[PDB]
């Protein structure tokens, strides 16, 4: 499991309201969060499948 | 049918306005509701098929 | 053709702005309308194909 | 090429912010525009493929 | 690699908040940005795959 | 009183949030609404004085 | 002093961020508040002068 | 009438949401458009009066 | 010179981004700052002239 | 012509999007730029008249 999977979800400065998935280390699974649309961090997945496989 | 299927729909504190499905015990079927984007409860399905199969 | 196909489009009390299709009896075809996200009536289709097959 | 392909893009009175394609006669290709969600004119395509084939 | 891949992302005058991808020459990869919905420039991709293949 | 004074307020496809006035036939006076910045209809006044004199 | 001068400031459902003045009965003077752009109440003044004179 | 009056409106790369006027040759009058705030073309007027006098 | 002229600029909890002037005791003149739109402190002037005359 | 007229436009760290004018030495005239709202440099004019008289 990569170092970035432990980062907290980052929304960013943009005004969009898109659902993205992030790995919640404490909960042990991927959850949803609102992404602003720009300047994303590595713990930001468009696909839930990708999130679990990468940070599983 | 799981206990969580009897829970009322939970929008959450987030700003997004995404359509999700929840099981309406009183009506006997899955209906739509607006999900905020974060902190979802279990009675929250992205797919209607999933909702009717799980709480059917 | 079901009697609900003659009902006018219902947006509902919710804040979302989703495109849904409804059958316009006067025009003879399905058209688009903005669905609020909750408490939908029968003349509300996610798919245009479904709308024109059901109320065709 | 149908004459409606020469119409200017019509957003309509509705509140939604949907991307639709319209044929730009001057530019010679289909471009994007924001559709309101209701009362669409003919030069309004959900699919870019459809737009280019119809007004190509 | 086409010259347009070096252009900065262009949101445009429209109200929509759509996620599109653009090539960030400095970073060496495609990133997300909010597209307004109309009058797009060339460094604007609907698909991330397309962005990377074109400006890779 | 011109026929256009009976039209509903039209925000348009643009991103700006400008206050403009429109004549509300039902209420009998001019009210405010948010204009997007482009492709305005006739029932759109920069000045409240103008609105009331034209559609009074 | 009119009855409406005792109403609390109303922002409304619109997305603009305009400065308007309202009479604060408790403080004894007009103060600023953010008006959304539509569906205003009577305790909403564009001009501070007007606010004090009307509810003074 | 100067030839720049035939140019299409240019918003520019900047983030602001300012209303400016441009001459619409096809319509025969000045209309509004959203200016980004920097790198303005010639067909960009702060004043509507100026626009109609210059490109009238 | 009033005591309040020595206070630091107060943006407040509101969403607007209005330019206001405040007296900078250290610099010896009025400067600009972003006011949120509500709950303003005394070192907040709409007019620069007023700021320099009051705290001059 | 003052030495500050040769400085490049400074937006600053603030979130506002105000149009200000700056002298472009290379172009020989004042142009527009987006000012953030705080910590302005000398080549920043609220009025275009002022800009061209000071750095003319």
């Amino acid at each position: 499991r990569p170092d970035f999977c432990l980062e907290p979800p980052y929304t960013g400065p943009c005004k969009a309201r898109i659902i993205r998935y992030f790995y919640n280390a404490k909960a042990g699974l991927c959850q949803t969060f609102v992404y602003g649309g720009c300047r994303a961090k590595r713990n930001n997945f468009k696909s839930a499948e990708d999130c679990m496989r990468t940070c599983g």
